[PDB]
């Protein structure tokens, strides 16, 4: 009953998996745009001292966004919300309950933060070589169940944790965004497209299927405009190695 | 019933966390410890394929832990551990039962593995300035609750994943171990002693004061000496400005 407000940007991916998480439990919430890399609005430290995306705020009195109460728990980090989430609505089985089940979400969910999140930042960011990134991707497909399904078998939060961003790296790579050089496009690009990464193709096409993403995604082209906002993503700078 | 194996390394801040939370579950399970950066057993990858220290088995027939089963469930990555201690032992209460409060735990253990322990390795590791370092820590600290407690208030697995890396601070400096200066040795020593520093330190030995802790340390010195093993922190070697 108690009110959530998830303070959002379309480019961002960590406030994407929240979105995500909040569909799959039916949750009842408001979400709020934040141009949090151009012009942070005055107040945004009210709602998180960190000044990043996602910020969250539960219970307290109903306010609009822009004039958040003091009275509201504030809640930091696109991980602990996703947890948080499955906490609030545990008829909605946003975790499995066995607990190896269990481990296999919160192992997967780790994997790609401690070994492939850093890889895609810096490949995108700093064009970093891309080999280090499509090993970890290779890692990670290979935690996934063979045979088809999600990363604990049944949809958990490890797969609103981790679909953002292998979801944004096709249509990412196909209008050529990031910093990465040509040749590491091309790389990525066959790669992604090859026999060794059908399994990871399929995990990403399972989860693009089901509506909490179709509802919290604003399609591949309006996506890669959103990115093109962000300012590290510097038209016309590559990085060669 | 099902039986735990927690693979192990003495200077292991990772491999501490989880010896710190199975005390504090009171679960009966075996300790084997893995030369992983000097000498790594030809059978490792069976229990983690990553190559990492912590590696849990779990289940499967008892075996002596260098015959690893391939019918155990094998788990990896320490903070997905964490939580399958809390979900294994629901009666030890090693998270609170409250959302809000469980969604402390979480945060703070993101803003440790996201904001600090990077920090850590960059000065440890690297020799780079220290101020960044002590920056994090100041948001980490901030963090607590100011008049007392644990991260969460009482007692919870996100203390068990921090205070491993925040224990061994105050013997490595001592020591001088590590890839920093002397000047910049100094400058961590007198900070994390000043007053700036009061209430990470009363978090440091309110988590010492616990028996897990206790009856996980080798003491100071031993760990120390444990601590010069690893190659990365290149004992007699430092990095100056
Ligand atoms: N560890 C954070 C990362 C969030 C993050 O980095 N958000 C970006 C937007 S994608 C941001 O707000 N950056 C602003 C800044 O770092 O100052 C989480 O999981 O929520
Ligand atoms: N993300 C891992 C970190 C584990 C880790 O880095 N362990 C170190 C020892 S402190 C290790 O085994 N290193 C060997 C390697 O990286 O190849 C966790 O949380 O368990």
């Amino acid at each position: 009953t108690k009110q959530i407000t998830l303070y959002t940007a379309t480019f961002s991916p960590y406030a994407h998996r929240v979105r995500i998480a909040l569909e799959e439990a039916g949750a009842e919430y408001t979400t709020y745009d934040v141009d949090i890399l151009r012009n942070m609005p005055d107040w945004f430290p009210l709602v998180n001292p960190l000044k990043k995306i996602p910020a969250m705020t539960f219970g307290g009195p109903e306010v609009p966004p822009d004039q958040p109460s003091p009275e509201s728990a504030k809640i930091a980090e696109s991980l602990a919300m996703l947890e948080f989430i499955a906490d609030l609505f545990p008829d909605a089985k946003l975790l499995p309950t066995d607990p190896v089940l269990r481990a296999r979400a919160r192992t997967f969910m780790a994997l790609y933060e401690n070994y492939v999140n850093g890889q895609f930042r810096d490949v995108w960011f700093l064009g970093t070589p891309a080999d280090p990134l499509l090993q970890a991707l290779e890692m990670l497909q290979g935690a996934l169940p063979p045979d088809g399904g999600f990363a604990a078998g049944e949809w958990s939060i490890a797969d609103a944790a981790v679909i953002p961003f292998l979801a944004r790296m096709f249509p990412y790579l196909e209008a050529g965004l990031g910093l990465y050089s040509k040749e590491d496009g091309v790389k990525m690009r066959k790669a992604m497209a090859s026999e060794r990464f059908a399994r990871i193709r399929q995990y990403v096409r399972d989860c693009r299927a089901r509506p909490s993403f179709a509802n919290t995604w604003a399609g591949d082209a309006e996506q890669v405009e959103a990115a093109k906002t962000v300012p590290m993503l510097r038209v016309g700078e590559h990085h060669h190695h």
